[PDB]
């Protein structure tokens, strides 16, 4: 047990869970929305994908501030708030959570999946299932305009967020920060979602990409819309870095 | 006036009041859902049966803590929080109320339970009502995957509710906890909840289940899905236990 | 301006104000229901209707409490909470404020109102439009079912309220008691709503009615449905006190 | 970096940046409803355009008090609150938001909008799409009829905006105003909604309206509906004006 | 083989098999408009009732006449065209063969009839499948208003037979006589058949009650509608008597 | 039976008869397609209006030819084919004929009418009835536009029913001439009805519209569509000589 | 030249020819149906089916007497009236027009398909695309109830046929007797047809699921429904056997 | 009047009446399905295009035979039965005829087209109304396989209008040919109409390609689709005259 002891294993073991359990009620409700569609709604996947980032906040707060995603570590060690040394520990913790929640969800709903899809599993189609783990680019939408998107949603997020929890200039009541990320997550989904699926995590998308890639899905998920894979991979971390410039620079002092 | 005075019959009657009044609104909520379309949703049923367990915590809040579940309740007498003397007293009081919930459910929306079933009430079938009450196993899922749903729900439900109280790590403001209870049963509804209709109480389940049984549904109501009642009896305790395990050895220090 | 300083005239205003507001959001939310169906749902009554009654209470908290309801007023009056002195000043406030309120909803939405109808006014039809300001018995609803649906909601509203506003049970955090009696409000007009309509307010039901009668929609207001307009003014008083009496006899002490 | 420093430039930035946050998600959330309709709902648009509102206060709450609508502006130097030469200021900071904002939305969903109405962009019609930036009048209503909604629906937002806000009275508690304000702004639009789109801001209204003209809409904008676009900008201040002298003689001491 | 050679045996056993076949086909009609909406449809019942008609007078044309219809025998009889012994003979054939395809459409569609039903055969409610066999009254439809749609179609169809056939006047081309009466059956039954179901057939009607009381859906299909079994009996042969009467008095010389 | 005897009075009979039995199929089928819409459709107007007329013909074929139209009789009388001594009497024997239908019409669907229109009649509106006895102009066509569509439309129908009879050119095989005249009507019907209804005859506008003045549904069945009922008088009178004059020019040598 | 000379070479020609005219319009009825929703309708394939039967009884009527179906050809054969020299050239002409006929509307409707399935071929599936060249057991039905069906409509048609065109009975027009056959096919599938798709017909059946089965889709076309590809195969032959005898010995002298 | 004794210009008229009467009900039908749904189905549309050629036959059956198709003219001369001298007469008179009913199709129909396009004409799109005159090729079907489809289907249309009509094999009854050929046109266009319009006609396609052309679609009508113009005027001419010759090789002696 002298291995939990360290701080690095703390920062990466609350890292692990509130992802895990932030991506499990996603996915949940993602695919609830996709399989029955009496019992599913966007507005539901909105509220699922809002609240459980409420709870990985609740879960890791303290220990690690709860990042969960890899595009707000990078905008902190870039700004010199978080140390360089930390970003590849919570990088894998946030990987590791993802893909074990993705395993988790396709276990869940086994037998709902082969019935729905009856029994071949399709990228792309009229009984396409794979759009449950990963975000696809739709017919309308090409490929930069889903770059500037990302971009684009992934900065007011980080705006957002320096809004949200910053000391000095209107900081929510302590204890209280959970329900308005979680409410600014779920009219993010709401208003910006449409387009792309609202990506604007690298934790939330690639894991769930090669874990179906590995469960058979194919090698179609990769090259699907273009080579679709890498743009959230890139976007959100240029975009976060522009929002969290811009609040310092104009309204935080 | 005397036995009021016992901490044991407080202990009795505040469980017995919290479940009551949370059964009472999930049942409603339920019934609506079924009966009536107009008037019914999938969402309506999740913001009933998560902001009903808020009044119930408002309402035994400080008297017994507001278990009203019988798997929370084996959970924390098994990591010794909670005496092995009050499980008896917790578990009777949560069926009587229970109970009389699903009778006063009955009692209210009679007329529309005859209107819309003809006036035969069928456990299974395009006019079943039976499932108002207790969950039943839908056609595409199997007996064991449900107890692996049920135990891994009740695992999760666990996690939360142990990370949401918790103060050392990061509890939410006092007087607001009722709230994120209440938002967390919501987003499990949400994202976890086709598949088995998210039982997940033993209190929830068996009481409303006898209740029709001795109405006059049959006995089809047991022996329905390959005996399937046993299911939310057995499954929810262990999810429990494992759920607090693994978050006091992880995250609770 | 000697008149304003005395306690009644604020204790009347306030009560005036606050039940107006209210009545105007309930109002507004059913019209929008009943007359477009693509802008309307049930769940947007139920949220209009709970959250008008916060703004109430945040507008007449301080000055008399925001009752907003006559069987709240009795209820407080019959066990001596209140003095009988200042149920009729209330009453009348409410009376008043119900009463403009369903009269500036009828000036807002007259021409869509005329539109849906074609001309004609009827109480009950394919097009009536009298069940925006009133409610009536549905058809498979009998009287005396109606009357107990009422009172039961109406004593489980009585009973929420003293368990969430009680000082030494388990208060709600001070000024935080408005968005838990809202949700409070939309869980009850979620899970109990389509017997009756949840009336459980005769300063909601009775002047909205005479105002009706008053403006054209006859004298079938009435008489529709065996006289149905007597029973939301008797059976909310006796849930109210039944309430009351079981929360302070088991619970409170 | 001397510009900055001064406290004219802080209060025009901050109104700048809380103005635009909003009005990304407002017309976000309008242009999800009216293009694709799986992903659209009317409840969508009141929640997005309500806690919008709670974001762009969190933002801009200490530095400006985050008015965000002139209408607020002029009915607090109206009544002394704010003196009269920061009015210009707090006026060009919301239009060029807004204005910003609307710039954004059309950026982000051209190829939608181009998919849905086929190429051609129209005023009115089946896929008319110049409605997702300003309000049109529809067609049973008329323009004084809209002229009484809009003074009516800003009356009653100032009245309650002055009661969440009193402290003498009843605050709410610090640090939670921004959620009363945006469920305050969510029931607005649920319960107020259908007949002029709510407007009730001329910051909203005005500037989306240029930006369409100046776009290629043309030059209908303005004379549709026998010159509707006037009255957005003069009902509310009055009605603004209205509801806080009632609010200050009646219940504000 | 000497029985055969009577001809009374040959004229009833015409009789059998046309009756027969027409009844297959137009209960084959009612049970594929009832039990499947995909597959169903009133136009479809219409056309298979109206060209089983046809079929059957193709079958039974030389022989017998191919009366089909104990009201028709009735009007034929009364008017001296056949003589009274011929009556029974023709009477029993008809009902024999009804019998029998109500047994025949029975046996075929059990499968279907017990999926749909759940299991449970109900005469009345959601779920009723007693209807396939014979004609029920509507909610709205009172009994001596049946009465008179009965007579009043009765008379209509044979004034439209005696036409038709009638060689003095405009007699149609020998061999294409069964089509037009099979396209009068046919817009008979689209224009004249909401009301009462158009059974102006006891042999259509009787039998098939008989078989579905022995079968086992109870004693409630006579005494259902206020004992409307009756009706179909007596009300045909009046209205046929009363349409020949009229066409010979006025048009047939 | 002395008056019997003479040919006018056989004439007469015969028309009113043919007329009677037409316009209580069509009215019957508008009946079946305006009051529920599982029973109706515009296929099953137009079978019925169509095979009616065949019936019709089939009726009165050789006593007078079965015009039941007031156009066709004129168009005959101008051309010399039929002396002007008998035109009143056809048109007195067409005018009794669909009164008496359009009563009976009235008479059978009588409860079901009171049931659809909540019991009050109504020329126009959601729950409008008087369009089942005759036409009215839409919405979107005006006046002249609609008598354009009316002479149009009765031009055609006498250059087809011109053609398909004359023995000289291409007749139809002698006994089989009521098909394609049915046919002809329902591709009329089909294929040129939206705009106006298809009236295209006086006999079959004008008298069901006196029953209803006089039944109840008031003066506005007259005054309404600028006085749209002189309209469909007129028209087909020119229509139909036109027509004709077309016919015999070019195509009838 | 000098083969088409012989009459066999003629018999088996002409078979050939109205067998593939008759399964082209039958199959491009049935993927009308399937795959568009839009344009396919039941009503749809019936007609199809019957009037393209009535273009091949015109194609092939004097040469051979289109028999089209080898039940009809085995019916005849046993009874003595076909010789059964020509039964095999009937059989192997009849197959292969239907092979083509299928060869061919797969060659129409290639890219529609392609589209429907999304490029992936199922036998069985929500996007199943084989049932539309042959017919598959349905869930609720089983395999000797299907063959009992099959016998029985198989038996029903031979009856028919026998009775129409029979000579001595009372035979249709000569020059009309298509019209009645494709009628009798329309109406036998709108009231007999759910069940199993009314096959009865060998070369219907059994050839197109060769031509899927070498074209692709697999052998799960023979296995599929518990082997149910020799019912349509044997069942018609006995139907057409009893129900030929039925007619003779009753009915035929 | 001693132009029209000659037999050339009787062939002309003839021809130009019969085309104007059948475009004039296609048209009719197509515009009564596009525009508005209730009142429009695919059915209609077969019915209405199959029964007005009837009605073209019996109008120019004797005079001319009525062709009415460039294709069915151009076989007849390739074949030897018409010479080639009165090929140009019937090409001017089926195209001056063809335009001239668009012509009036497109004056009946205007406001509902303008109200239908919101006063936009639009050859593609969602509100496009080009496509009731002209057929244009669909998303999913290619040019080549259009040309193939337009060619099968001419020749399919030739080989059974040469079977219909000859004398020798086996010959409609006299005087019922048109029923014949309008029910081959109605299943053509059931069975094989949904891959491209069913053109088949150069008459029917180019001449109100043209007139929209003129009339303000624009010059899109002609490029749209890869210049999709071209293959009904070739691709008719080449399957008509193999079908032809395949009917009169093997099936005509």
């Amino acid at each position: 047990q002298e291995i939990l002891q360290r701080k690095m294993v703390r920062e990466f073991l609350a890292e692990f869970m509130s992802t895990y359990v932030m991506m499990v009620f996603g996915l949940g409700s993602v695919a609830h929305m996709v399989l029955n569609k009496k019992y599913g709604s966007y507005l539901g996947v909105n509220l699922g994908f809002g609240f459980g980032v409420t709870m990985g906040v609740h879960v890791a707060g303290r220990i690690s501030g709860a990042h969960m995603n890899a595009a707000v570590t990078f905008a902190n060690c870039a700004l010199g708030r978080v140390p360089w040394r930390k970003f590849p520990v919570y990088v894998l913790g946030q990987f590791l959570g993802s893909f074990l929640a993705a395993a988790t969800i396709y276990s869940l709903f086994y037998t709902a999946i082969l019935h729905f899809s009856g029994g071949q599993l399709m990228v792309t189609g009229p009984v396409a299932t794979a759009g449950i783990f990963a975000t696809y680019l739709p017919d309308h939408m090409t490929l930069w305009r889903g770059f500037l998107n990302e971009a684009w949603l992934t900065g007011m997020l980080q705006l957002c967020l320096f809004a949200i929890t910053d000391q000095e200039n209107n900081p929510a009541l302590p204890g209280t920060e959970a329900l308005v990320i979680g409410i600014l997550v779920v009219i993010i989904g709401v208003s910006l979602g449409m387009n792309t699926g609202y990506a604007i995590n690298p934790s939330r998308d690639l894991p769930p990409r090669i874990f179906t890639f590995i469960a058979g899905w194919g090698k179609q998920v990769f090259s699907n819309g273009e080579n679709w894979w890498w743009v959230p991979v890139v976007a959100p971390l240029l975009g976060a870095y522009l929002g969290g410039i811009i609040y310092l620079v104009f309204i935080g002092s």
